[PDB]
């Protein structure tokens, strides 16, 4: 869990964020 901006939106779902692909 590490990105950027945890506001990203993909980004964000690397952090464990119920990724939507």
């Amino acid at each position: 869990c590490s990105c950027s901006s945890l506001m990203d939106k993909e980004c964000v779902y690397f952090c464990h964020l119920d990724i939507i692909w």
